[PDB]
């Protein structure tokens, strides 16, 4: 079996062509391959598959080191786009792809970066889902230790964005869990902590739904910028600094889709018989 190793902002993936190859991995095999000392070594596994839909170009699944399939809006999108391009699985500039959760359109920029069309941000509370009487630019959320103000929005997945003075000392450890599993968020939520440096630059930390804080949560960068723009604290093109690295977010407001742009790097190609 052939595979490629790639990385994008804090995460390193093993990407496999599951289109021209029939691939299957027991959760066990995945755990073995993810092991950095006895296996290939990687944070997540990405399989490119047929879409079984004449309107899409591809589909792809992501598995964590535990061998479980996961659905994180936008995750692995850039590595996927560069992989199908490099491997000649497609030659289009705009690629339609579906993930376990939703759909996306990827654009391979001339500068070699990947621009992801994340669609229009969803504000209606009920559609997030988030329990609230009506829409608000800033919602009052009570937690056992503090009442916080936050913007709430959906990029397919639920988001809670709290602004903080200093990203390094923000109480992510305690507020993250309290927000992530707050009652007013029926299906749980991704809790973002945003420090605004200026109208076109922010630093972000995310306590991902069910996974906690990691090196980078793209959909989180999207939500944070969307909220900031909605509140009038940010311009329409913003650089987001996640722990793993930076992303560029562009959103022209309601009626427009939000774009997320970043890099994806090919490292090497491998062959392994399972």
């Amino acid at each position: 079996m052939q595979f490629s190793k790639m990385h994008g902002l804090g995460n390193d993936f093993v990407v496999v062509d599951g289109v021209t190859q029939n691939v299957f991995f027991t959760p066990e095999t995945i755990r073995r391959l993810a092991n950095r000392h006895c296996g290939i070594g990687f944070d997540q596994l990405l399989i490119v598959e047929a879409p079984y839909d004449p309107e899409l170009d591809f589909h792809y699944r992501i598995f964590n080191a535990d061998g479980s399939e996961v659905s994180q809006s936008g995750n692995g999108a850039r590595c996927f786009a560069r992989f199908v391009t490099l491997k000649g699985l497609t030659n289009k500039k705009d690629i339609s792809v579906s993930t376990q959760k939703g759909n996306m359109v990827l654009t391979v920029k001339d500068d070699n970066q990947i621009r992801v069309n994340m669609g229009e941000p969803i504000w209606e509370p009920a559609k997030i889902p988030f329990t609230a009487n009506k829409f608000e630019k800033n919602y009052i959320l009570r937690t056992d230790i503090q009442t916080v103000l936050c913007g709430a929005v959906s990029m397919g997945n639920p988001h809670c964005v709290v602004q903080v003075d200093d990203i390094q000392t923000a109480n992510v450890e305690q507020l993250g869990p309290l927000l992530e599993s707050h009652e007013r968020f029926p299906e749980r939520v991704n809790a973002g902590f945003m420090q605004i440096i200026n109208k076109e630059h922010i630093k972000l930390r995310v306590y991902e739904r069910g996974a906690g804080e990691t090196q980078a949560c793209g959909s989180g960068a999207c939500a944070a910028v969307a909220v900031g723009i909605m509140q009038g604290l940010l311009n329409n093109n913003v650089q987001v600094d996640l722990p793993g690295g930076s992303l560029m977010i562009e959103w022209n407001g309601v009626g427009h889709p939000l774009y997320m742009t970043g890099e994806a790097t090919h490292i090497y190609d491998g062959f392994i018989t399972l």
